[PDB]
């Protein structure tokens, strides 16, 4: 029912079944554009108005909704026209309609996008804007790969491809511009301001940012074959903070500060919870987390203590990661609002950890279960299977916003922050043939000195690595699935430089590449480019080591790398 439900089901369709044809077009109508009436575009608008406390003026609101329902009729016609032509691609009448349907569908999308960027209303119309933007690029990709078989000429086919590459950027820049602007207009000093701030961050990551991160994959000339992306970013939930209503007039920075800093991806192995108690009320006081690197090549590190190590109950409540990991939490909150030390409480007295499998697997119950369901905020991506099987995110970290002490404090809050990484972020770095595999560099094993993980711009799928002086970036383990590959790095830089790759520690291939931006410049879609290394190579071992670095530039510049790509040579 909710747009967050719908956007996650669309994201997986754009990750797994992202090959063009009749099946891809039949999918867009069956998830988004098959809606009759306005009851689905209304909900897509309400989900952001309810968040920013401002409704779109009804003229621009009806005009945008009716413009969508107009596109919804046109694309259904375009869809059924595509299906007829694929079943018989020689019929001249089917090819003529195919050219006519695209020319009408393209022009009608070009005329409809301005209605989703109305003056002083671009932020609420954003999820609708990216929905229409995703549709415009898909049909501009169809002509680049099928237009020559429809009857289009080389000149008009090439003209539409330059529209494809230009709009992958201008749509993205518009989305990140008004995501950041909308994020700021909600951020505030007090507690309920942060709740609105993190909810805006969570719901628009799922309904906007996760979709825009896949726009580059429509480039049929950059990705001539199949490609798979990995969303490594984390989004957060707080059962204690979100379940109650009263705004704790304290620190929104203190909560945001309790979020972990940009980091390499790690697999949450286990968590040990310590239990304190106050006036006959036992609760989750603190915990300790153990995690492992991507793949499992290194040992497992343990994080410093979160919270206080209370022994009101035995510490033995260690919870592991099994099956596909933890997909869902059912927490129970304990509040205590006395009347003017006299302790206040804002803690948890129980949480169920549900496991992801295609079969039965019993939960991990800390003390007891509750009805503060993370599934209500992390909905599943597949709905025709039980949520345990069709989950969209896996638990990756459990930090905590903490405050107060049982000794000498009047108020106490122990609210763990649940970090949810996307499911597409695989446990290991699998390198596949017959497909262009994308490994975001945050999936690396270790960083070398002088390499910084920095918050991503918003369109890369996650955070990125940064370096300001020549040297290796990170060292990552790969797994290969008679094949040789071409190395391609998506990078940003303020200087001409040399990007190199090192395979198994021995052979090393490099290349001279160009700068993309000036110094003191925001990270824009145009600031990123593809640096392809010419020579192709093999992997000695079935599990290899892959180093990517950059040098030959004056110190004091900025070099960003989002990911590297491995391209099969045969295809």
């Amino acid at each position: 029912y909710t747009p967050i439900d719908i956007s996650l089901s669309l994201t997986q369709f754009l990750l797994s079944e992202f090959v063009p044809g009749a099946g891809f077009v039949l999918g867009l109508v069956d998830i988004i554009w098959g809606i009759f009436g306005p009851s689905q575009w209304d909900a897509f608008l309400v989900q952001i108005e309810q968040l920013i406390n401002q409704r779109i003026e009804e003229f621009a609101r009806n005009q945008a909704i009716s413009r969508l329902e107009g596109l919804s009729n046109l694309y259904q016609i375009y869809a059924e026209s595509f299906r007829e032509w694929e079943a018989d691609p020689t019929n001249p009448a089917l090819r003529e309609e195919m050219r006519i349907q695209f020319n009408d569908m393209n022009s009608a999308l070009t005329t409809a996008i301005p209605l989703f960027a109305v003056q002083n209303y671009q932020v609420p119309l954003l999820s609708v804007y990216v929905q229409a933007a995703n549709l415009h690029l898909s049909v501009l990709r169809d002509v680049s790969v099928f237009g020559q078989r429809w009857g289009f000429d080389a000149a008009t086919i090439n003209s539409r491809y330059n529209d494809l590459t230009r709009l992958i950027g201008n749509y993205t820049d518009h989305a990140v511009r008004w995501y950041n602007t909308g994020l700021e207009r909600v951020w505030g000093p007090d507690s309920r301001d942060w709740i609105r701030y993190n909810q805006f961050r969570r719901e628009l990551t799922l309904t906007v940012l996760d979709i825009v991160s896949l726009f580059p994959n429509y480039d049929s000339r950059t990705y001539p074959i199949r490609t798979v992306s990995q969303l490594t970013r984390e989004i957060y939930t707080n059962p204690v903070l979100e379940n109650f209503d009263g705004s704790f007039r304290g620190s929104a920075q203190g909560i945001e500060g309790s979020i972990r800093s940009p980091h390499l991806m790690d697999i949450l192995n286990s968590i040990t919870i310590y239990t304190d108690a106050h006036r006959g009320e036992y609760y989750w006081s603190g915990h300790q987390i153990m995690a492992s690197p991507v793949g499992f090549s290194g040992p497992e590190f343990t994080f410093p203590l979160y919270g206080t190590m209370g022994n009101a109950a035995p510490q033995q409540r260690i919870v592991a990661q099994l099956g596909q990991g933890v997909y869902r939490t059912l927490s129970s909150t304990l509040y205590r609002r006395p009347f003017n030390n006299n302790q206040q409480l804002s803690v948890l007295d129980g949480t169920e950890f549900a496991y992801g499998t295609s079969s039965n697997l019993p939960s991990a119950v800390y003390r007891k279960s509750g009805t503060v369901d993370s599934l209500d905020e992390i909905p599943p991506q597949n709905n025709n299977v039980p949520p345990r099987q069709g989950f969209s995110h896996r638990l990756s970290h459990v930090s905590m916003f903490r405050s107060g002490f049982s000794n000498s404090s009047v108020s106490i809050i122990r609210a763990p922050m649940f970090s949810w990484i996307h499911r597409s972020a695989e446990f290991n770095n699998i390198i596949a043939s017959d497909s262009i595999t994308q490994i975001p560099l945050v999936k690396a094993h270790t960083l070398q000195s002088g390499t910084t993980v920095v918050r991503g711009p918003g369109f890369t799928g996650g955070d990125i690595l940064r370096r300001t002086s020549g040297g290796p970036f990170a060292y990552t383990i790969v797994n290969i699935n008679p094949q040789r590959y071409r190395a391609r790095i998506r990078y940003a830089s303020t200087t001409n430089l040399r990007i190199y790759v090192t395979v198994a520690g021995e052979r090393i291939f490099a290349g001279q590449f160009n700068k993309t931006m000036d110094t003191g410049d925001p990270l824009t879609f145009q600031s990123f480019s593809y640096a392809t290394i010419n020579t192709a190579f093999t992997f000695p071992m079935s599990q290899s080591s892959f180093t990517v670095g950059a040098d030959t530039f004056s110190s004091g510049n900025e070099v960003y790398i989002d990911r590297f790509e491995l391209i099969p040579v045969t295809a």
